[PDB]
């Protein structure tokens, strides 16, 4: 029921996955588990999100009850900032298969365009924004090619199946093009209808680049997070334009949101924190979307973005 | 006096120069000449110009009858799109050389960040948009760093006394900072009150690049082209924020576009089709723009790009 797409890798990825960002470390795994049960197979963590140790007492459980196998598991890990260095690639993946508890992940994409100053894991892991220097923020020289090579040597060991990146616009996915021998896979960015960044979707797919949205439901997940611009934001639950065409169709406002995304061959993470949610969030592909609808929804396209590093430490990814 | 401003290179460069796009080959050696008599000691060029022989011309010239000398000159010149594999680096640095008729440029900049196919200078020159097969684009995977390389070696060569880039995003710019021995001394963009990339600026000039603005007329240059997007958008020189700032200090728009600019360390390049505004150009320091003058010309931001590679081919360099 829940359509696969075919990466440029040659391997399979579910259309509908699991989100992991703040998903409290408590309960992650039994979260995971009956994620598991309602039908989720793909899982997408970080190991900046400190809970890969959690979603994988998730996963084990259900394989130990011989609800699935392994190999029909879809997990996707991010490599953080602190490790672009390529000395220290495998290390930080190595941790992530440890904590996993696996012998390969899925998909690895490039959490950011940003290389922060190596911290040791023993001292401190995840990093978040340390950098080795009490709260000052510490870079290091490291173009992005060096990091894509030593991740293209680890595909080749067979610790990681297929890899891409994530936070890339279209300028410097063009530039990793020119040097990559195994193409990036995967171009997962913050996607919703305040913003579209049409330009850069089409660009990536019509490159065999596959797209995964990210926030699909806007600022909601910043205003968990108490953000000041997320709050002042009207969130799409509520807009006057995706309750229509909700009601158009009989379906809820967040079904239309998610539908929009995967109507166009994108992909998506919700991030499903309540028992209904997990059903919902996965049902949505039962209606269809005419010109006039995408025509409708292109209007909210403000090129308002909620995750962004210039707020950090006016890192010019977007500038 | 036109005030210089230091480049990360050591090298001083004027704050205000003439442009040489669209500069007819037939009047492009009289031109520049009084431009030099008028004043002005920095000239931007480059090879898809078509024209820096009679660039070359002009200075010399000037220089033959003891009017400057060629270290009172600023030669700015660009490598254009199909000369960034590095073994066609230096060749296309020697074809501007021998035009310009000299022996080093005290600017060299990678006009864009894309590489179109090799097109030797004999079958074509300059070759545009010409890729080697009719009217279609064709490209060659070369990272940008790797031009740069070639860049750098150059200036070791004495053939390039400094370095920079142009239509570079943030991300872009971060990465090459990244793998770059020699910083980037310049990054020259699209600037206007209509695409103010404010962050942009910010970043850039925090890292020590220095900045220098084209088009500062906003759509005018285009407009003189026929160019729809340009020809359906209201000029700076009429705009109401404009009068009115003009009016107050009784100074002609261009006057206060220029120094909108300059008055915040960008340098301008404004191309002077007039004896008149020649002389004006270069004589706009005479005031300054209060703290509520920026604020009203701070609403005009629209990010409105006037030359975008998406045109040419849906090049993503600005998605
Ligand atoms: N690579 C990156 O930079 C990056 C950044 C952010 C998120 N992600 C990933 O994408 C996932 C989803 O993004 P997100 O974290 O912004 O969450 P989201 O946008 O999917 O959901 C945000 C919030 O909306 C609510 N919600 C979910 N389903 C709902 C429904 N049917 N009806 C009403 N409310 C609903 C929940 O309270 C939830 O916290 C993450 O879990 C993470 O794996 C990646
Ligand atoms: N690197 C790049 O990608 C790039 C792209 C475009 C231009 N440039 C450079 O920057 C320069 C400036 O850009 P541009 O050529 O597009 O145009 P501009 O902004 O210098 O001026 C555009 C037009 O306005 C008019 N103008 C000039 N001075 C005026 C004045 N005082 N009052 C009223 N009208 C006036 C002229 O007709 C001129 O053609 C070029 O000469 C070129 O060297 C670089």
């Amino acid at each position: 029921s829940i359509p696969d797409i075919k990466l440029s890798s040659g391997h399979l990825m579910p259309s509908i996955g699991f989100g992991c960002w703040k998903l409290a470390n408590a309960t992650a795994g039994e979260q995971v588990y009956q994620a598991i049960k309602a039908g989720y197979r793909l899982f997408d963590g970080a190991e900046d999100y400190g809970n890969e140790k959690e979603v994988g007492d998730g996963v084990k459980r259900a394989i130990d009850e011989g609800l699935v196998k392994r190999e029909e598991i879809f997990l996707t890990s991010k490599l953080w900032n602190n490790y672009h260095d390529p000395k220290n690639v495998e290390t930080a993946l190595n941790k992530t298969l440890a904590d996993l508890k696996v012998d390969y992940v899925d998909l690895f994409l490039i959490h950011f365009p940003i290389a922060f100053k190596f911290v040791p894991i023993e001292e401190k892991y995840p990093p978040g924004f340390y950098c080795g220097d009490g709260n000052n923020f510490v870079y290091e020289d490291v173009p992005i090619l060096e990091t894509w090579k030593a991740l293209e040597k680890l595909v080749a060991a067979g610790k990681i199946k297929s890899i891409g990146v994530s936070n890339f616009p279209g300028a410097l996915l063009l530039d990793l093009l020119r040097g990559a021998t195994i193409k990036p896979a995967v171009l997962q960015v913050e996607h919703h209808p305040y913003l579209q960044q049409p330009k850069l979707i089409e660009f990536a797919q019509k490159a065999g680049v596959t797209i995964t949205a990210y926030s699909s439901f806007g600022p909601q997940s910043f205003v968990e997070m108490n953000q000041g611009r997320a709050l002042n934001t009207p969130t799409l639950f509520a807009h006057d334009t995706i309750k229509a065409i909700a009601a158009k169709y009989n379906k809820t406002p967040a079904e239309v949101l998610l539908r929009w995304a995967a109507q166009r061959g994108i992909a998506v993470i919700p991030r499903s924190n309540l028992p209904e949610r997990l059903v919902q969030n996965r049902s949505f592909n039962t209606f269809d979307l005419t010109k006039e609808d995408f025509e409708e929804i292109a209007k909210l396209d403000i090129g308002l973005r909620f995750n962004d590093p210039w707020d950090w430490d006016n890192i010019p990814i977007f500038v």
